[PDB]
DNA sequence: CCTTGGCGGTTTTTTCGCGGGGGTCTGCGCGTTCGTGCGTTTTTGCGGTGCTTGTGCAAAAGAGCGGCCTCGGCACCGGG
């Protein structure tokens, strides 16, 4: 999830970026409010301990 | 120093003695009944507590006020 809230939104932060490549996946993003902002893992990704 | 106990002599009189007479009352003994001890069973006044009680500690946009800027024009002051 992003916590960029609803109040002074903007394109910008919801947009798909070059460098989410691999590592989010391009297709799946809820609708409305939270479109581009709740964001889920790629297949193969992880998180650095 | 002056008096109030003491020591003596004498008289008073009842203490006390022996004797008597009487009756009271204390003690023995019998009969008993009721009074208290002894018992298993029980209570009122009180110690400790329950629970009822309550009071305390994020954009964008326009608008507005604000202070300041500037300026002109006036008025007090000057030359002459």
């Amino acid at each position: 999830n992003t916590p960029i809230g609803r109040d002074g939104k903007l394109a910008k932060p919801r947009q798909l970026h070059n460098t989410h490549w691999g590592l989010v996946c391009p297709a799946e993003t809820p609708e409305g409010q939270a479109c581009g902002l709740v964001k889920n893992l790629s297949l193969l990704s992880g998180i650095s301990i």
